[PDB]
């Protein structure tokens, strides 16, 4: 029925993340009960969306004083109006080029926008397919612990990065043990 799935998405993620979640996919038409894969997917993407972004203030690692600024702005998980509304702001403040297509952070160190990627396949392929339908530095990561990033350039230092492939290793491993991921992983469209 898909209830197995939509179970363990609501255990696995903050009640925040999986709010956001619902948010978004209602706001589309589409039930968190019936499409459970994609509604874990969603939820995925946003935890590592936030991960990647806390801790980080210029630039230094904190883990909150009133002088810093966030290193970055998170783009992913606000509806199209309200993520272009963000996207034009650091236009104006910073003079970096608009993106064509909607991003997930803004990085004020490197002054660029980040595409966040998130895959059950491999990793260096679908890098290759974002980096097609793609200024945008670009940054993926896989549920087997890998990523690639743009140029080599993985923008956060390695604990950072290790704590996100560390969050997603074992996702699959918790779904693997329910017998849940060689679904999930199937149901991602492409080899
Ligand atoms: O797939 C991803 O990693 C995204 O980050 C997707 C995303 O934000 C989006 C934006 C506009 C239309 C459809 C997906
Ligand atoms: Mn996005
Ligand atoms: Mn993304």
């Amino acid at each position: 029925s898909g209830m197995a799935m939509e179970d363990f998405v609501r255990q696995c993620f903050n009640p925040m993340i999986v709010e956001l979640a619902e948010k978004a996919m209602k706001e589309y038409g589409e039930d968190p009960k019936i499409e459970t894969n994609k509604f874990a997917a969603i939820c995925t993407h946003l935890e590592v969306c936030f991960m990647y972004s806390d801790f980080h203030f210029i630039s230094i690692i904190v883990e909150p004083n009133a002088l810093l600024k966030h290193r970055f702005e998170i783009i992913e998980g606000r509806d199209r109006i309200m993520a272009w509304t963000v996207v034009n702001s650091i236009c104006n403040t910073t003079g970096v080029e608009k993106p064509k297509f909607l991003p997930d952070l803004y990085d004020y160190k490197e002054n660029r926008f980040i595409e966040i990627g998130v895959t059950r396949r491999e990793v260096h392929i679908y890098y290759l397919e974002k980096a097609n339908k793609i200024k945008t530095h670009i940054h993926i990561f896989s549920f087997t612990g890998e990523e690639m990033a743009t140029k080599a350039d993985y923008t956060l230092d390695e604990e950072s990065r290790a704590r996100i492939k560390t969050r997603l290793f074992t996702i699959r491993q918790e779904m693997a043990s329910r017998s849940l991921w060689d679904s999930f992983r199937q149901s991602e469209r492409g080899e």
